[PDB]
């Protein structure tokens, strides 16, 4: 027995936003809500009205889904996401993503706040994710497979679409800011990482560290939804600076990168219109 | 309260195969079913009739247990196994293995399809596993210990029996094919690994990567059942070639190694008769 | 809905030990019970009378909580702990630690039996833990946050208090035995580690390996309880010696370090009085 | 934590039937589907698309909700219901009824197939229920109360609305058939009643016996939805005739009363328009 | 595995009320809290601090346990109880009662608000319960038996102690008010009874009807705690008057009988001192 | 998902008793074990080896299934049964009965210890059950229906086979003892009934009262297994005598009727051979 939550969401959404077929699905992490404010003919639906959606329990996370246009592009946007640390397992973002797929989106644009594992890339930088290393226990698709959405086994080759990543490089140039590319390594949380765990992540080949992305992304590849992902660096991972880490410091430093993030997103949309 | 499933299986098996005490227990992974076809006085029992057994949900996996003689050796053979990715936890292959032990087997010969982490060893090769690194969440014996089968704590030293491994080296020589030995690293799945995860596995010391073996093997050591394990390399892990990965590609390339696998198994049996 | 077990324990404890405000909370691992015998005006309360406490299921572990004075310091002492391998998740030691906090302790002195990942440091040595790397699935605080004890997110910076660690260095000198400092890497168990997993732990930066510590420690930092931790090396991790590993050998070699452990603890208490 | 299923249904229904505020909600039992065929501008929504609705598992029961006009009255109609015997407890018909309430219905017109406990009233008769006696274990509102729909405690006085019952008496007259009024006694099922249980029901004051009605009705009174209920007598209860009971006999004899049932319903609608 | 909640409560209670061995345990239903106000040296412990106690969710019910002296008798008093309708099964009042037993009480004095099934006995009357008829599903002791408290099977003969009932008759005379004796019939609720159910209860031999008493009482007999019980008639059961039933009307009419109830309780205490 | 326990039992039983097709299945209640001692070529299988069987937890109940011949009739016999009061719901005897059906039995001969509701029939008497009245919550088949064994709905008409009951009357004559026929009313237990509940049972039409029979019997009718049932009267129900009730008194008085019970069973077998 499988979740029909995405199917119910399709119908619930037709009610608040009829004759609408979004092309891009966004997940706005901590602090990045401000972008949804600019969506054309914005219709907001609380997650409490959408079965399966991540009714927020996190600061920086709203619990709203905003549908409309942005750059004249039919877009759907999650203001707030669900994390493994909340206790509902690795499937927490799975119904939502499947909803994006059934809505007819062709890609997911995942954003998240994160720590840097490279001295070279500091707070304020934006990093395009080109791959990931999962450290959370298990994975989203563990369990009986839902044949309606994808196959039992599936490849993560080119999970972070190389083509949309090239477009992201172009937009960064055109606007005068660096857009490094890195390997994201997920961490369960909710505690931040130890300094030793961070050193282990460097050794293991990671460039960025966070508590999200992996569940959504693996879920997206399962149902054949292309993925894009960019992290807003809010600090240096633990042990890599003199700065004390907290959620308050994470919400605060996500503003140094905010304007660059908004322009990158809007420029990417212009190039795919 | 503990599982009595293996005890029930003993009795169920006496019905279909009386006065039979197998010495070797086989687990035939994806594609390797063909071997069970050559079993002497072959009696097939569907997993649906054996409490605790991995009623298949996977392509390449049958859901049959075949008992009989091979190279004149009383043998029991699993056509199909259970994996962590199916959602029933790390204990999925535990009752079955305990059944092998109560049947009186002295060793488990585990086979599995897998990806190579070494450029040197490509699709078509066979690798004898000499050890493993577990990446799946937790382990099979987590929980109350079943004193009827083994102790609370137990060693994995010489888990992949050095002696039976030497015999495997000799057989390979005697038949004209290389038999590299390697460290197996388990992965939860069902998604295949990312390229970065694969690089992390090289760094960590792994030679082979797959979604099985570890549960069965740790379960076997717990109840003092010696283990043997060989992987049929079906491809290069993610990022190590230009080849796209799928279950269809895994079932397909397990044939390049099939004849060598059959001869290795039959030659090993000959040497222990 | 949250656990009120620590609150119930406060009241249960007033009954057996009135007008008592302990400063240091101890967790005596396998073999180290002998220390609790010297507590002044020792009052023992079985874990069966304290909701949430780790009613033992492990050899070397009692299931007793001893309250009293040591070197004239109001102390509370756990004779036996709970482990992830028991099957009750990563929260197994969380209620107990919160009980220590509500009792008014200012620090946790965690002890545990462990294997060494350094040739240089053998069976009999004592190692002060300066940090850790978690390999167990998930973490203790995963799930809804209990605001009565701490915040949603929290730092592990200086988790193993640098100041109390300097005092430990001093005492060791004042008593004639090396007190190496190391990075502890947790392992789920109950099986011991494979040789390959051990090599992976060296590569990853670990110095000591065990099946406990991490749950208690992360729980302690969550509720702002300072931590101290020392491991009694009972052997070399797997593959690093010719010695066969078992719980019997772990209980046995924890005696070579016992007198040094007792003097270190008593000397540390003397310096904080 | 409470069910939001009715709220989701409101939104799902606006999609298939916009600007529609039904006044009467019908539950068509076994055999009575034929009535829904005459609904004006009939829109059918499968229960699989309505969270909480009784996805059928019973013969005679469809799993469809039909919305439209009948005798020019905005009506909503359940073709098929859920029963306690299905194993989902006494709350099985609760979300559906709450959906009727939020839709803005002012009354529920419950119909069901049933056995007679009075020799006087045989197969083919229709009986208006004036009250009930519950024999099923527990009740629908057992558990935390959902303040959004009604209060903790509530009265069943005039549960089967006396006023709408008087209208039913008039209609029956106006059409040439007797409409006896009776006390309905619920039974868990799925087995039919024993002869002794039936005698016990006579003694206890019952006139009609069945496996439904009570859950729906009590749920309706909780959220202040007026109720009407009529049973189509399909046989004499066990031990009261020579006739063998089965679901096939229940679906068959519900036709002797079908035309009278259709006219009663249509005449009642006419009088409330 | 059994509940140790009563054992924990013993210890928690010693903290708030040391060297105290109560003889009588009271359960004050809806409205009867006022009595607890006159307890000598009254110590109040919220149910949130007593594991297993009925943390209230009902109006008229506090969630406090008051210990002290009344008419100079060491007494323990529940201000508020738990009911089957709350959803935690028939065992809801079991730990509390066992706590009364371990505290050393020799009797339980259960009080409750209720409806009368006899015209003769109206709102304002007090009825001593001499026996009961259970209509709730199952019973409290269903499940594995806790040998520490009582036996597997046990008799309900003289459940409502004849001797303490004679004393109650005496006191009533000594105070000027009728004290009718009756058979109590439990009902699950939370809905009030139908008129037909009430007629069925008369037929079945009941005199009083309510939603409590039975769980507590059966639990008391199991652990050999004598019982007393008196109901404050707040109304006539459904269908027996013109009065509309609600919890507001139940809290209101429990005052007509309040002074008589207080004097009966205080006079009974006087006679057992 | 359904229970395959009966199918597993078939196979387990072939092992201990090959080429055996029993015609009659017995359930020996409390005290009646002695009969199984006389079974020809008796093979005993502990319930712990038969998935789904009532591993005993009750005095008077063994936990053994005995297969063999008796009166030269292929018979299967349960020494001990499962009851609703044990906490595993009304389905506790369902797998066992289905096992009897798959074994090929044509009838179930249910026996049980019980109390009499008729002054006329006292301790020592035997009563053939001709029907029943269920007072336990719900019924065995509640939940999804297992189509492999029977239909969703089914009749209890002639549940206690009139034909086998006539044979029972004949055998009683032929041996010189009365064999009254009565209506059995089930009670949940484990507490014995109150005197008032007993009076209610007389009023309701019952002749015998007990804590078993109903689950087994309804389960038997579901899978079309004919039923026979006889109760050994061990006492008068509560309030009908001066005798104190206990399980010890129930095991004791089941001997006054033992010889008559043995002869009745053996005579019935002779007449169906
Ligand atoms: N895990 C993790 N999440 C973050 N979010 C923002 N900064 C960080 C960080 O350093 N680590
Ligand atoms: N995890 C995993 N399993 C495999 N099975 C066959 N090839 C592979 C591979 O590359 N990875
Ligand atoms: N995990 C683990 N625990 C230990 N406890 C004592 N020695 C060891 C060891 O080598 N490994
Ligand atoms: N319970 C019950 N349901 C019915 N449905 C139709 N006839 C009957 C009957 O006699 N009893
Ligand atoms: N069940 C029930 N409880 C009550 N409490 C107060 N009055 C009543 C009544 O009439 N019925
Ligand atoms: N329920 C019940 N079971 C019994 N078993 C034996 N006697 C009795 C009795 O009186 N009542």
């Amino acid at each position: 027995q499988f979740s029909h939550n995405p199917l119910f969401c399709i119908d619930i959404i037709k009610t608040y936003k009829p004759d609408f077929t979004p092309r891009v699905a966004f997940i706005l992490g901590s602090g990045l809500g401000a972008l949804a404010d600019q969506i054309e003919n914005a219709v907001a639906i609380s997650y409490e009205k959408l079965p399966g959606f991540p009714v927020s329990t996190v600061h920086g996370h709203a619990g709203e889904l905003v549908l409309g246009h942005l750059q004249g592009v039919p877009v759907v946007c999650m203001k707030g996401r669900g994390h493994f640390y909340e206790g509902r397992g690795m499937t927490i973002m799975t119904d939502a993503i499947r909803t994006f797929k059934l809505l007819g989106c062709e890609l997911l644009f995942c954003t998240n706040a994160a720590g840097s594992l490279r001295p070279e890339v500091g707070a304020g930088s934006l990093v395009a994710l080109k791959d990931h290393i999962n450290t959370m226990p298990g994975t989203p698709m563990v369990g009986l497979n839902d044949d309606r959405f994808g196959e039992r086994f599936f490849s993560l080759a080119n999970a972070y679409d190389a083509e949309y990543r090239a477009l992201l490089q172009k937009v960064a140039k055109e606007e005068g800011f660096p857009l490094t590319e890195g390997v994201f390594v997920s961490y369960p949380g909710p505690n931040f990482e130890t300094a030793a765990e961070i050193r282990m992540m460097q050794i293991i080949g990671g460039d960025v560290v966070g508590m999200s992305v992996v569940p959504e992304v693996i879920s997206a590849r399962h149902c054949d939804l292309k993925v894009v992902a960019v992290s807003a660096i809010t600090n240096m991972a633990e042990g890599l600076s003199d700065v004390k880490l907290s959620h308050a410091q994470t919400l605060a430093a996500a503003e140094l990168s905010k304007q660059n993030f908004i322009n990158l997103i809007c420029g990417f949309l212009r190039k795919i219109a």
